[PDB]
């Protein structure tokens, strides 16, 4: 019931619902049109969504880098519904992210995370991700436009 | 001034990225010029050049939050002898102008915490490390 699969265009509605649940949990805003945009992204772009049943997802983008022949991957969104956490779903999603980007010969996986999100940080650290390069923490700066 | 690099400019861009990595003692892969020539040719990334002394490398990728892309300033560098004279400011100003032509919904930049001079530069030009009272971190795994 919760095996990991690659989302198809017709799955955009389920992905959108999970993203809304994610934003609702963290009291962050949602634009209209998530479903339509996910449908276009899944069909046409260098990006994919993995679904665990209807209870978790991972949204990955692939973009060019001069450092590698393959892309740099970014896990833009990762979410497991609260009642299904601490059961290995997130581990299985992340393992499948690494499996799928390996098919594309991706040179790196990147993930941005809030410092306050200590559970997610411990999860990523325990599954082979680091905040350190050249002996320094790495920070994300943004400007919304 | 600042110009959008062409495939013919791949040698210059590669040289600057090499110089950047040499300055900070970080690894340089082979084939940078050839890879930049391929990347410049395609439609989801671009390089801005300040003469032959500075560059910005920007990627564009999809997001479900906007019709336009999320832009990332994956590399920004001005040659040491030309710093502190507004070149970086001009490059970043042109980054915003070019991604606006793509209706990009956000610009993202990852930077090391120890690069305090670069962070002061980004903060002075409208970038923030804070959301919901929390700093934002980058995690990676090299593959
Ligand atoms: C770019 C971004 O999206 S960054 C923000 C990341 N997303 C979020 O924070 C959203 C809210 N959180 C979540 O959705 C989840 O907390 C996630 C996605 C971070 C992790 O998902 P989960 O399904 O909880 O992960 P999983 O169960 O595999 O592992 C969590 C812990 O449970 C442990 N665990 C696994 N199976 C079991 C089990 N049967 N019994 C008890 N503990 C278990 C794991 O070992 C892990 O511990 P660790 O973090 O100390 O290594
Ligand atoms: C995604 C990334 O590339 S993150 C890393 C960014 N790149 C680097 O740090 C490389 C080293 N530095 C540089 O190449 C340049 O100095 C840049 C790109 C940071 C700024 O370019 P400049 O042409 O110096 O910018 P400009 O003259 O418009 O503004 C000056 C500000 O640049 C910053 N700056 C100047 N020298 C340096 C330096 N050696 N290292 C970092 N930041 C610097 C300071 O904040 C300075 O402001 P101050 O007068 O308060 O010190």
């Amino acid at each position: 019931t919760n095996e990991i699969r690659v989302a198809e265009v017709a799955d955009a509605g389920v992905v959108a619902k999970l993203l809304r649940d994610f934003n609702t949990e963290f009291d962050t805003p949602v634009p209209e049109g998530l479903e339509e945009r996910f449908a276009q992204i899944i069909a046409h772009d260098d990006a994919f969504v993995l679904l665990a049943g209807d209870i978790g997802f991972a949204y990955v983008t692939l973009r060019p880098s001069p450092y590698y022949d393959g892309p740099v991957a970014m896990l833009d969104e990762l979410y497991v519904a609260p009642a299904h956490r601490n059961r290995g779903v997130g581990t299985a999603l992340l393992q499948r992210v690494f499996e799928e980007i390996r098919k594309h010969s991706a040179g790196e996986l990147q993930i941005n995370v809030d410092e306050v999100d200590t559970d997610a940080r411990r999860f990523y650290e325990r599954h082979g991700l680091t905040n350190i390069e050249q002996g320094s923490r790495m920070l994300l700066y943004i400007r919304e436009l």
